[PDB]
């Protein structure tokens, strides 16, 4: 109508959600998004659908494929003749994952009776809206509360431009045609280490560049160790403190300068991908504005229940503090959606899992035991690996093990963190008990089904204590 | 003779955890196993390890694999030659994990201190235990607590006896050094579907013949029809209501007849599985009177702590009532030895998951939904597909879904039920909430990462409360 209970600016994972909730609390929203794309028309979703979480688990699922027929098959009788890829088939079947999915938000915010509206939206004062379509059409639309869920953009760096062809963020990196010879990755982070394995598994040369004194520095640093071997192991090499001062691409291959240990030079990579940040998009979201702080890093400045400076204005995900994940901003949007509608709503951040989709999945929940030692809590620990489930051995992979940390005094469980086969899942099983202020002993003493992956967090509880049954 | 605080017979799941238990609690502990492993010696781990859970999923794995190159990695761009088998290798990688998992349990016990006797064990009035060597030495030894772990074996029927060869039972079927061209299957349970789902996939044509007419009692109606369809779409063509009235072996295949509702004989197969059940074993474990009362069935009359008629003995496992599940004996196992020496233990019989490994694999805890209207409760029930599931869809695994079964009433979770991938540890992620009292509107409030396919369980259990993200 000419006024809207909420009007959200951006159709990401934190925006469409924020949208279908508020709809479903019985408020008549809109949603502005301006994104077309690969087939044009605006796709919804945002960076996670289309250009983001579903491109590359669905690429690191399709190169395990390929490495698994290449390094295993044999152990278990397979005969196969030479396998082979076709990356044009491959991005294709990928790009059909993402056709179907945009369509099905789409399809859930028409059924949900959201208004969609095709263009950019910048708010002004008085929490009005301007929508301006693609040819140039101008439209303020009236509302009593906005959400802004713009997202966030690649970080750029002067020494190495992207032109999305030799030079590529994460999103050229996911369109390849063919596998590159050689392709150096600046950025060991979650995006850096997934797209890195990717190419690799299917046949580039691949070097990590890294700045930073250490590998996976938020991850706890016994399930990062064992990373970094393991992923070196499958050839991803990884420099760890190296500084890039420049590349020239004479052509059609880049060499970069760095400096580790020596002053530096790669012999010009085929494909260079540029992934040391992602960062908060601001462009003309506002006005000098219906009075919305930025801060010095240029987010949004929110309060601990994403309410901006404007009474009635949120903004949640990626333009505001926290972890860049698609779960938080999801869940900041329906807890938004809530204090705007039947109030009683506040996230708990401190139980939002973190997951790196490789060969196998990194994933933690709650505190690292690094960061337990900075402010002295003493801690239990318990280990229990893989080789020792006969679960895992049976399906050929027995790599990595399950770490559970607890309060030395009436161990109450503090993180649940895993490299191994079903990361995702079984940490996700930490985290639903940690939700009930679970200890080592409530999760000792249940039936875990045998065999399965999940024993192995049976056993890292059993283990706080000191009593696991296979291992001791 | 050397005196014991628990003398435990019978190495299977149940038993060899329930003596490392006692070993961890303080108590000289005896462990008592005749079995010889096909290669030589006594091999502990029983039914399980040796001839049952890990042999089946071993086998279960590798013929997806085989079952997943022929026809799907051409989605992904795989130009693979097509796909071979050399079912030899196949079962000496198997041979290999049972060869590694009991010589893994044999240096537990060891460690743990248990001693073992290598011989068969029976059990004497006055709970004195005798074990018979290889060739006929006798010792009685003494203890003051016992623990009958002693199993089960498979049902025999008379229409068709087990010659190894071409009429055989789940052991056997678990050793073939080729595929069946054709093979038949009497029994759909468990046991059943996945020996013939292995087979299927490698190439057999088969047929599973079921004298009720009722798939899967005891699994979820929603689910087991779900699942009738999808085993029939991969070949498995499931008879149900055929008794089978006789067996011609011949010299090649085994004419089998049958009855259901007309009396027809189905062509000759070249192997038949006679999968009907598993019964307990109690054979010369009684001396003449022991004390200890047999149940009419053939288990042991335990109550609901386990122990028996005689007072310093307990009786665990499959030779006892409830589910015939590893998990179940082992648990009963540890629940045993604690209450021997400090009665600080009782175990949940109401969620003790289960599982079937199948295509989509299948699994379950808490009522069933027939149960629940059977007796009259009210019931809420959310449905999630793993079609409209963002990670699945990436893995090209989207078969079936998650039903969350909350009470109309309290919205606490009664059941969780799923066919679909890795259904084990998203009824395990179930089991915990549930363990802890949950309502489906606190995993509701939970946050589960993106992409990930234990949403599917988050999303069903806001469907339960009529509001589910991405479906309606
Ligand atoms: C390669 C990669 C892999 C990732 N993998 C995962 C993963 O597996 N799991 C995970 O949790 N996270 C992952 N992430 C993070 C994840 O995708 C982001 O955290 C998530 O997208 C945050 O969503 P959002 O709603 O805040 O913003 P965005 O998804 O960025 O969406 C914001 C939307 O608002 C729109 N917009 C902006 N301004 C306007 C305007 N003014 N008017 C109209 N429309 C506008 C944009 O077009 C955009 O579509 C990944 C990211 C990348 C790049
Ligand atoms: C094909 C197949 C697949 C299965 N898959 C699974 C699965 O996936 N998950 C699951 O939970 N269950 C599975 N099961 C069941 C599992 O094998 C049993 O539930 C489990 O073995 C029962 O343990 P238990 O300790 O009671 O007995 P058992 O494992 O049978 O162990 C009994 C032991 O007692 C010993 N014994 C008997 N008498 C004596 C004697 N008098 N003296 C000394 N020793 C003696 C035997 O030699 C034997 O090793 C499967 C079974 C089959 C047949």
């Amino acid at each position: 109508s000419q006024k809207f209970d909420v009007i959200v600016i951006g159709a990401g994972p934190g925006g469409y959600v924020a949208a279908i909730k508020s709809a479903q609390l019985g408020l008549k929203t809109a949603l502005i998004e301006k994104y077309k794309g690969k087939e044009g028309k605006t796709a919804l979703g945002g960076t996670c659908l289309n250009v983001g979480c579903i491109p590359s688990k669905a690429l690191l699922d399709s190169s395990y494929k390929f490495h698994e027929a290449h390094e295993s098959f044999k152990l278990h009788g397979i005969s196969t003749g030479e396998v082979a890829i076709d990356v044009p088939t491959m991005i294709a079947r990928k790009d059909q994952i993402v056709r179907n999915l945009t369509g099905g938000v789409a399809s859930l915010i028409k059924a949900n009776g959201v208004t969609l509206f095709e263009g950019h939206g910048k708010l002004l004062a008085g929490k009005k809206v301007e929508v301006t379509a693609a040819d140039g059409s101008s439209q303020v639309l009236d509302t009593e509360n906005v959400i802004l869920a713009s997202g966030s953009k690649p970080v750029e760096i002067p020494p190495a431009p992207v032109d999305q062809d030799v030079i590529v963020d994460s999103t050229g990196a996911l369109d390849f045609q063919n596998v590159p010879g050689k392709l150096g990755v600046i950025g060991a982070g979650v995006i850096g280490l997934e797209l890195g394995s990717v190419w690799a598994r299917l046949g580039a040369e691949v070097t990590v560049l890294e700045a930073m004194d250490k590998f996976l520095p938020a991850v706890d640093e016994q399930v990062a160790k064992e990373a970094q071997k393991i992923l070196t192991k499958q050839g991803l090499k990884i420099l760890l403190g190296a500084r890039v001062t420049g590349t020239e691409v004479k052509n059609k291959q880049v060499t970069v300068k760095f400096v580790d240990a020596e002053g530096e030079k790669s012999q010009a990579f085929d494909k260079l991908i540029v992934a040391v940040g992602r960062r908060p998009v601001t462009t003309d979201l506002l006005a000098a504005d219906s009075g919305v702080t930025l801060d010095e890093r240029g987010f949004i400045y929110v309060d601990d229940y994403c309410a901006t400076s404007v009474p009635g204005v949120y903004a949640i995900g990626d333009v505001v503090r926290g972890a860049m994940l698609a779960h938080k901003a999801s869940e900041e949007g329906v807890v938004v959606a809530e204090r705007i509608a039947g109030h009683k709503a506040q996230m708990n951040y401190d139980l939002i899992p973190a997951v790196i989709y490789t060969h196998p999945e990194i994933a933690g929940v709650g505190k690292t035991e690094q960061a337990l030692k900075a402010e002295g809590v003493a801690i239990n620990v318990g280990v229990f690996p893989f080789a020792a489930s006969g679960r895992a051995m049976a399906a050929n992979d027995t790599a990595g093990f399950v770490k559970v940390i607890a309060d030395a005094k009436t161990d109450r469980v503090l993180g649940v963190h895993v490299i191994g086969p079903s990361a995702a899942e079984l940490v996700q099983q930490g985290a639903i008990a940690m939700e009930f202020g679970t200890s080592a002993e409530d999760l000792g003493m249940m039936v875990f089904a045998h065999p399965a992956l999940s024993e192995a967090l049976h056993e890292a509880a059993l283990a706080v204590s000191g009593h696991a049954i296979h291992v001791a």
